[PDB]
């Protein structure tokens, strides 16, 4: 429901002298939170008793606004105190979620960096398969159900499992039943596609409204649990074992594509960001990521995207190959966020960048 | 054919006050060109449509010259422009491949950084396999036939295969054969090597003509597709699939080897460098790579070597664990390079640089 | 036996204005030594012939103290030139094993940033073991014998193993013992532990004394050999071969945790190091790391701990994600470590660091 | 005559990729032209044989456009070579001279950064004292002859000279006619006004247009000969001699005015903006000095003004004390200017900039 | 009357995770604003309607505080403000001035970086002379009256003039009386001084209680109006005026010292805060100044001295040559006071720096 011309008159009664920068103390704000520090803001991080520390050692947020727990995000108590602070919030990941995607579509009353209709065009498997679809990009192909199975596919609902056949497909789906892992519910609207099988490339993007312009901030590849542990054991070990892979998101680690494929890798921002112009006005509005996987035709499919910033930026924070191109700076995606904000104060242009 | 007396009277007809950067839009470019922006050059990059972008949206390149298509390079029209901008051309990858190594050895007159004659010695796996072994640097066993096979070998020719028996040798010729893959040509001269089991260091040098030195500058370890996406898969569904590894270079991951073994990684440098002043005078000059496997033994063994620069230090743009040291900047391989030609053209030495 | 008074008084016959900051040239002292540079401190690096070249072409160390052999640090000869160039001795993996360990307990007269006694704690799994577990720390589950084997685990004397039951340990007890890789003497001691399935993070922090307070610093994970080169291989190929996994440390690659896990990891620090405190006082001095794996329910498990510097901090000598956001410098571990001498010097608080 | 639209047609010509920043050889360029260079910009240089020299030296020209005297830089030969190199013109102090004013206002088809029509309301004493005067500016009294003298005044028409008297103008204006260095028809037109008393503070400001924001850059007093020599002689000495006081601008010296003068001097740009606007549109764009003399009231008064960047600029090429505030930086005036040029060209906003 | 105990108790309900900095908007704040922001601190401004302008232009205060008048800082309501925004304040010369000594001294409860004691003993000429006396100090020749005249003398009470005798004496304080400058009342209690002839080095200082240590940050040469401008007029037309110097503070020019004489400059240093240890407990705390003379002798004669943040700090807010020698950074007074805090805090030890 939240509208904008209700959310530029919230911004208004806002002290333009003071604008500051908020974020919960989670998942990519080090360096939201550093990267407001370093571009002159003042930073608001909401944070809660145990998990605060992090934030604290590292020096990054001038206010913390502490919650019982995470979920309070949502209530009325703490959109106040961010909207008394002059915050302009920077959703991600893990705001998304304690605050509950609902809440934040029509119930938070915040100034928000980006397009805020365009979050659910990634919450939801369908919308953002509509977008990467009509966007143009390569996805992996789906399946209707398990008895179209007839290549390698992998099977989403931690609880994530490869089949080669129909066969296999319910052979599995029973053992993550019989070990309480899946229930018939999640069997049910299994969602099953293509298993991809080459190099991860998370690719960081940035929309840059002001300059009308995709950037490239940077890559990661996903470091996850158990499977990278998994894999790491040797097949005759694994043979031996009887150990299911998840893919438990734990970390990240940097990597650069081949430079041949940036001219690829840049016309699928460019086509996303044109398309979701059309079906989510504005479109995409800052940090987004396409989550690929580079097959050996050297085509990159997209078996995944963010619309929001995607925590492998944090395998940059201090800066990565691609980020430095710009200006020789250790520019983080925290940073450059910033300075879209800075500049759009600037410019007086702020409304091109929240909503 | 092309001589250094011929291109030193190109270059004599430069305004020495105007010397630009040039090289292609492709490969290692991106840190070529910002590290001669870096150093006070003003860059030219050699592109086409279609795959300027990157080059336009990193602000990376003062002039472009558009080609129809990279094949052109080669051009006289090309090669006038190049002269006209007073441009030292930086080699790379892409840019041979795309103008021809004939044509870069008798038919391209501009002038070059590092020593032309030089980059036939790692376009031919017998003038390669020549210096590393007369270098005194350890490579795999290579082996005549697939008789003799006696371990694992990798055989190469994408279409690269593993085997361990002369039977698994030709059931995968054949594989590859029966889709295709493969032609009977190919299988004929197969290149068939010991299989060297280990860690990957693509280690970046970068030999000093001016100050005679081996320097250190970075490390990466080949992220490759299939393979790497191939390896990501459990061993149970492994087996359960038909597929073949490719080895395409997709990207690259920083790394950074045991500092105890970075004397043995600097002597390999030295001996390289040491052993291609005899073979291919001057030698060595500037950027060069070792792709190595370390085994178990921490010992290195090259399966490959990068005359001009490589494409791996693409993970250091922004500067890595080693290049740091030196002056604790960012230094890009790109730049390292700029400089050299910088402070030659400062001591009037530009003839141990270019040819 | 050495004691503190007995260290002091050491220190005090040094000229406070010409305080040096030497460690031997191995393990880690690259960015040791660079980083007591970036803090205006000069530098002494131990070496050796034929180890030396990497301190030489990175200009890292002002003087040199060339040994016969790694082995002579423990010699007075060169505790004297050490006490004369009034040099604190930052310790490392390297120096400990070639001078010994008690040798560096009670008869290496020179000055030492950390606590010395500490060492100890970690060359023993016994007292390793004591900590991490009376710290409240994660650690896999320990086997008393080869008959208790209820999972896969893996074994620990480059001889390593890993083995899902009673049987195939002692079928790859034998196979390394028929293959002089294993005497029965090391599999009689053999220690057997939980093979840990998950990612790994070794975490680099760092106690202050001066600020109280446990820092994090960067991150790596183990890149090893054989064992990184043979999950490479696909399980087809991996089963026609007849190889064992080893261990050995040969590099490191950059990674990040995921956010939400950094309250855990800090608290994994502050619980080692308020432990050590009370088991071994002053207890964590200035670097440590913690070892880690990252179960699939987001628990990390710590298999291993270094009191000293670890190797993985090379990943990081031009600054890593973490060690950025304090002041938005390439901050290393070597330059974090000199920053603290330099200002323990200044505060007249050098008992506070050294031992 | 020069219209904008007719300008804007001919930067639309321009290829957008390339924009350059051109300037003459002299009175500010080096920090024009090196600002250029650290805002990513290639430069060109106007210069002659003999003037070239400084220009080569600080390696801050990318091209030189070299001519035989300055005075051809109004040719269309180097209106086209200007073109031809996407060249945006920053005018100075020395390139008004050179180049003619009216050749300027409607001779000199190359696209220029700020207003052009304001250079006018610079060189005419009438529009300019018109100007301060309706911005509402502290000017020194005007006395329309000799008679009025009533104080002590300076004369202006090198040939200056201090009256406290009629009876002295005449002594003096006769001194310096009977010598040579004046004639009958400079003193008939001679500017006489109020000799303000006080410290020097030529004060850089630069309007923005994209941030319609007036900022200050710095501030520096004239060093002018002979004045400051003949000041520095005793005054004892000075009566034995017969000398007359020159100000000939030789140099500058960097000052920083009372905190609490600053809202008088943002006040005096603030308000010269504004009146600008009315008087001469768009206005004031870009650099602009207040040549001022604080007197013994604390009363800033303006004897001077420069609608163009002013050479006191020269101060700070490394930025100073003003120009450091806003982001840390050693920022100059040259690239305060690159840096709008830059930032309009990516705004698409540069009509609001150049003409 | 304000206690330390009862200022550390104030400190002790600070939230230490949000420690601000707050000064007023004058005299010195550009920098100490700015240094506190390049520590890391939030910054509080104290400005008021019409004098906040440079504080909001140059982006340097996070939070604002208005106030009617400066002279309302005194009050509660703003005191309370400070407290609830954590702030430490850095007083300085226009601190004082709208706060008032006395209400400084007594009636305001918010923490202040420096001894604050020790801010009367550079209000009052009596205090100032006994310490800079006592110190060891040289301080020009003092006169008790206008009888005891012997020499060129210089006479305080804007209304300052000088005198050779006690005729000129009379001759001059009439003139400044007949014309309201001077007022019966300040003439009787004129302080008459040795006029001391010579170069002016106005030294900034700072005693850092957590070092021990005197250190050098720079110097500055006063500015003032109407003398500067008064000498700028030739003899000979000075004579022909009817004009008395003034000696108002409008601005500051850089300068450094013959090195030589650092060895006096920081012996004078050393003085002064060993013996302000005795007479005003802690002694000096942070920066302080010399307003000295170097007469030809090169003896340092200080006419002056502030025990705050001396003005002059203003000619090196991007930093001089004195500040950069630490570590190479452009820092300012302002930021080493910040750090001063800021390492207080790190090592608790705020009760050394504040009061
Ligand atoms: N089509 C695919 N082919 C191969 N691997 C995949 C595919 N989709 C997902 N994966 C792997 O499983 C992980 C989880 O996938 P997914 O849940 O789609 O991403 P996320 O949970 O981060 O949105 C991915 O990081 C990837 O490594
Ligand atoms: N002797 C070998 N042992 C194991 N792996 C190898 C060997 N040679 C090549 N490879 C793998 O196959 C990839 C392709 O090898 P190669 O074609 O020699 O390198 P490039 O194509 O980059 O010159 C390498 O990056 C390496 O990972
Ligand atoms: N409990 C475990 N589970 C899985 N892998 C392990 C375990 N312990 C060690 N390893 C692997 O074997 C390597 C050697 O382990 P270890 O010898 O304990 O470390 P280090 O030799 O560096 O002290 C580790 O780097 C890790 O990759
Ligand atoms: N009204 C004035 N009172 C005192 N000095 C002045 C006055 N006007 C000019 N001067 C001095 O003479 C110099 C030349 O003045 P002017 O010619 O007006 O400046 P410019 O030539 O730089 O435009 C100035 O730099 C200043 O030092
Ligand atoms: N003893 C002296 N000899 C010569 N000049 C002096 C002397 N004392 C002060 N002055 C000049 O007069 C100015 C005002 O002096 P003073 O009022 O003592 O300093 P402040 O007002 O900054 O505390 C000084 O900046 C200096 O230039
Ligand atoms: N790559 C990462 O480091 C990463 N960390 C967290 N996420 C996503 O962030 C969301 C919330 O993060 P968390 O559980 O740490 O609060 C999760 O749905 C997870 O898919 C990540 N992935 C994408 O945003
Ligand atoms: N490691 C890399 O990122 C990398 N990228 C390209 N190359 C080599 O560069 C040559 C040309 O590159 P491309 O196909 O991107 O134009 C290829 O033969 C390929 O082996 C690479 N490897 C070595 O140069
Ligand atoms: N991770 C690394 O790069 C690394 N390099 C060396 N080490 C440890 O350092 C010790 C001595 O090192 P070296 O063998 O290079 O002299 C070894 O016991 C090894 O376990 C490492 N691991 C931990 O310190
Ligand atoms: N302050 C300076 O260094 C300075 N240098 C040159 N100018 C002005 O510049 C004009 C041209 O300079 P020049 O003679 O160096 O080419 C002159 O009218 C002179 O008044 C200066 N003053 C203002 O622009
Ligand atoms: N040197 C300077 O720039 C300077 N500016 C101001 N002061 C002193 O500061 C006090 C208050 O300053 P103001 O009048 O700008 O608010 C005055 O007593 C003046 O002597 C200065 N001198 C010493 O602090
Ligand atoms: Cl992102
Ligand atoms: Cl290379
Ligand atoms: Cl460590
Ligand atoms: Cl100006
Ligand atoms: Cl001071």
């Amino acid at each position: 429901m939240i509208s904008k011309d209700e959310i530029l008159e919230i911004f208004d009664k806002y002290n333009k002298d003071e604008i500051t920068i908020a974020t919960l103390g989670s998942h990519t704000s080090l360096h939201i939170l550093k990267g407001a520090k370093l571009e002159g803001f003042s930073t608001v991080c909401i944070t809660m008793k145990g998990r605060d520390v992090p934030y604290k050692r590292f020096k990054v947020a001038d206010k913390f606004i502490y919650v019982d727990n995470f979920s309070d995000i949502k209530n009325e108590e703490i959109q106040e105190k961010l909207r008394e602070l002059n915050s302009i919030v920077v959703p991600h990941g893990s705001f998304i979620a304690y605050c509950g995607l609902d809440n934040v579509e029509n119930s938070f009353l915040v100034p928000m960096f980006g397009n805020r209709r365009i979050l659910r065009w990634e919450s939801e498997r369908s919308l953002e398969g509509k977008l990467l679809r009509e966007a143009g990009l390569r996805v992996p192909k789906k399946y209707e159900s398990p008895e179209d199975i007839d290549g390698t596919v992998i099977v989403k609902f931690r609880g994530y499992f490869i089949a080669s056949s129909t066969e296999e497909f319910y052979k599995k789906a029973e053992d993550l039943k019989k070990r309480g892992i899946l229930t018939d519910e999640d069997i049910a609207n299994a969602h099953i596609e293509e298993y991809v099988v080459g190099t991860n490339f998370c690719i960081h993007y940035f929309y840059s409204p002001l300059k009308d312009e995709v950037e490239l901030l940077g890559m990661d590849k996903r470091y996850e649990s158990n499977i990278d542990g998994l894999v790491r054991i040797p097949a005759k070990d694994q043979l031996e074992m009887n150990i299911n892979p998840s893919y438990v998101i734990t970390g990240n680690i940097p990597v650069v594509i081949r430079e041949s494929l940036l001219p690829q890798v840049f016309e699928m921002g460019d086509k996303l960001v044109a398309k979701a112009k059309e079906l989510v006005p504005p479109g995409m509005i800052g940090p987004f990521c396409l989550q690929s996987l580079c097959n050996e035709n050297l085509e990159l499919v997209v078996f995944e995207m963010s619309a929001r910033v995607d925590g492998g930026t944090n395998s940059f924070m201090n800066g990565g190959p691609y980020s430095f191109l710009y200006n020789g700076e250790p520019l983080s995606m925290g940073q450059r966020i910033a300075r879209e904000i800075k500049m759009a104060l600037q410019l007086d242009m702020i409304d091109k960048i929240i909503s």
